[PDB]
């Protein structure tokens, strides 16, 4: 297919690859000044919207939106259910820019048909840091979708990061788009087997009974390291320091400030959780993971799977395969049916295993006017919401 959109845009032709020594924008010395002021034309009937995702009306409008029109799976059973909170968090990060979280509405309706958002994070790209939009939520009503609405979004939102003096961007889908710096399939570890078969998601068979499936994914409610407890404010430096310091190691992550650390791992009720453990006022291990909760679509029984996304995990006192398991035993003691990960960083190790299962795509990872190398999902070391 054509790219016909895309193809416009400054990143890399679907053929291009480039040496590891070339880590540059595709279009440099690029001048505040002569960003466009004007917002990009809406089709007749519908309006630009400045959301305040501070606001809980506003907030909530954002909420119905994705709930009824985000991301589903391949085969339309599951649907991204986002909570309110959890996009209050995920937007409202240091230096957050209200403008940068865009709606559109229907004018005879006054209702939220599209969204997308950005935050400014800095990235380190094969040791460049550079200042960023991460950008996510993209979204267009399920009745409104083929018209072309995207690329007006992707347009009014780079115009207006532009007008910040940002030039690159950073985002994650699962469709491919011209063209990945890296690409991560995703897995799963059962937590409530029953459910996971009841729904669909997992299966039986004649040498996996249902009491056999339970059996293979039960585990011990004891952790391999006993003292890992939810991170408490006083933790935010001991964080910082094991986190950032881990990070230098991979070719793609976020270098985080200490006001960055607070936000993105304090934690929060049904949004973020973060796992420390302290040895002599010193933070040596740490274990997070986001909710995310899909609805699940035409099961009369069950309307919500809870699930744990794995977040950042670092170990310097056990093995990351110990780790791992304390994680997964942490997401089962908060009530989640499934942790899921990428085969980013050190993931992949451990997958065999702590019985996680491939699942049927991947994410792709992508930058915005920058030209380099690719590589292995092994060297991502940062994960988008
Ligand atoms: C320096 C600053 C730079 C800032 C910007 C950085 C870039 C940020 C980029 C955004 C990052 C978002 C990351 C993120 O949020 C995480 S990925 C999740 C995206 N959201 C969803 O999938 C929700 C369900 N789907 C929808 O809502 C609609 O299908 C959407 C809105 C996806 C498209 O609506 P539509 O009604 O289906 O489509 P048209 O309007 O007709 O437009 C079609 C054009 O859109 C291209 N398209 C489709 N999906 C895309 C996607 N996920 N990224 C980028 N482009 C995407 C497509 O290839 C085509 O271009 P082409 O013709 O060349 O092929
Ligand atoms: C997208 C995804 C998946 C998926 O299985 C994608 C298919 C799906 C879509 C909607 C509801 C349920 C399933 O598994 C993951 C396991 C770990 C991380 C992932 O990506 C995250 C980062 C980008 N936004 C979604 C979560 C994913
Ligand atoms: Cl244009
Ligand atoms: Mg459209």
């Amino acid at each position: 297919m054509d790219y016909k959109f895309w193809y416009t845009q400054p990143v890399p032709k679907i053929n291009d690859e480039f040496n590891e020594s070339v880590n540059e924008p595709f279009i440099s010395d690029n001048k505040v000044e002569d960003v466009r002021k004007d917002e990009y034309k809406l089709p007749p009937g519908y309006s630009w919207y400045v959301c305040d995702v501070k606001d809980e009306k506003d907030r909530s409008e954002i909420y119905t939106l994705l709930t009824d029109n985000y991301v589903e799976d391949d085969d339309n059973i599951f649907r991204f259910n986002y909570s309110a909170e959890f996009l209050l968090w995920a937007l409202t990060s240091p230096n957050y820019l209200k403008t940068w979280h865009i709606g559109v509405k229907y004018d005879a309706s006054n209702k939220l048909i599209g969204f997308i958002s950005a935050i400014p994070t800095d990235i380190c790209i094969h040791k460049r840091t550079i200042k960023m939009a991460e950008v996510n939520f993209l979204c267009v009503h399920k009745t409104l979708r083929s018209k072309r609405l995207a690329p007006v979004l992707i347009k009014e939102i780079t115009r207006r990061i532009n007008l910040e003096n940002i030039w690159q961007a950073i985002y994650t889908a699962g469709v491919y788009l011209p063209k990945p710096v890296s690409d991560a399939r995703y897995y799963h570890r059962s937590i409530n087997v029953k459910k996971l078969i009841e729904i669909g998601f997992s299966s039986l068979n004649s040498r996996l009974t249902m009491s056999r499936a339970i059996k293979l994914y039960r585990v011990e409610d004891t952790l391999n390291i006993k003292n890992m407890r939810l991170m408490k404010k006083k933790d935010v430096e001991g964080v910082h320091k094991l986190l950032g310091s881990y990070l230098e190691q991979f070719n793609l992550y976020a270098v985080f400030t200490k006001e960055e650390i607070a936000h993105w791992f304090l934690p929060i009720e049904n949004v973020i959780y973060t796992y420390v453990n302290e040895e002599n006022g010193k933070i040596k291990d740490m274990i997070s993971f986001y909710s995310l909760p899909s609805q699940i679509l035409g099961n009369d029984k069950y309307s919500t799977l809870n699930a744990a996304y794995s977040f950042y995990n670092v170990t310097t006192t056990a093995t990351f395969k110990q780790l791992m398991q304390d994680a997964i035993l942490l997401a089962k003691r908060n009530n989640f049916d499934v942790f899921n990960a990428l085969e980013v960083m050190q993931n992949k190790s451990v997958f065999e295993d702590l019985k996680f299962g491939e699942g049927d795509g991947s994410l792709k990872y992508y930058l915005y006017n920058w030209k380099c190398a690719s590589f292995a999902p092994a060297h991502v070391g940062i994960v988008l919401l």
